[PDB]
């Protein structure tokens, strides 16, 4: 393929015109999707693809200056779905993909038919209006333990993150695409998400969005889905599983995959 789809270990599997789009979230890859991926390809072309940074992809080709804000992320999206020649996808984006995908669809609405957000937050730092479910002190604690032992960070990251019970497979597995990132990567997009904040743009949202998370998040209260639904410009709908987990896709499979594949089959 083109030097960007390999850049980003672009996989597409199926042909014709139907078409999602699934991006992760911040310490994973593609294979987050795993077990969301054998229920689409019978009726679905899907595109796979990895964030710039991830540890699957090339630490050289991480520009600090492009990556400095979500935009570089969104605009690597647009890449793709050009390059792919894609006219029209439903764009499935877990953490801070939602977000990318997003962003990406306020620059080009046409690309998207619809937008499923998994575990998304437009915001996680508190102020005195509105709950993220971080003050800025609890995030500077964790910019802090990245420094010093990334190796000590990970491991006491990925079962919160993940949650469920601490020597899970899942949880193994998040550790170990975490630590694959390069320290001062993780360490740069760390504070790109965690200090972000879209929920000025919100209003200007015309592609219609499915919201979705876990009952239990760690780095989503549920009040933020409600944010999402009451400020998004577009037409959306709301669901909290009854599930645990920031990556409840990998983590909770059996009580997760149903919901989302309602929400990529069925239109509002």
């Amino acid at each position: 393929m083109g030097v960007v789809e390999e850049a980003h270990n672009v996989k597409v599997i199926g042909s014709g015109e139907a078409t999602i789009v699934l991006g992760h979230g911040f310490g994973t890859d593609q294979s987050v999707w795993k077990h969301l991926v054998p229920h689409l390809v019978d009726d679905y072309r899907v595109v796979l693809y990895d964030n710039m940074g991830a540890g699957t992809t090339n630490p050289d080709y991480f520009d600090f200056d492009r990556y400095s804000n979500l935009e570089g992320y969104s605009f690597d999206l647009i890449a793709i779905l050009e390059d792919l020649k894609i006219e029209s996808c439903i764009f499935v984006g877990h953490s801070v993909s939602a977000m990318i995908g997003v962003l990406a669809s306020l620059n080009r609405p046409d690309l998207f038919s619809k937008i499923v957000m998994i575990s998304a937050s437009p915001r996680y730092v508190n102020d005195v209006d509105y709950q993220g479910g971080f003050e800025q002190e609890d995030l500077n604690q964790l910019f802090e333990a990245i420094r010093s032992n990334y190796k000590a960070w990970c491991l006491g990251f990925a079962p919160l993150a993940v949650g469920g019970d601490m020597d899970s497979i899942a949880v193994q597995e998040f550790s170990r695409t975490l630590f694959n990132m390069r320290p001062d990567i993780a360490l740069s997009v760390g504070q790109t998400i965690f200090q972000s904040d879209m929920r000025q743009i919100l209003p200007f949202v015309t592609v219609p969005c499915h919201i979705l998370q876990s009952v239990k998040d760690l780095a989503v209260p549920v009040v933020v889905s409600e944010y999402l639904h009451a400020n998004l410009g577009c037409e959306s709908v709301v669901e909290v599983i009854p599930s645990d987990g920031h990556l409840p896709q990998l983590s909770s499979p059996d009580s997760v995959i149903p919901v989302i594949l309602r929400h990529i089959r069925n239109d509002i």
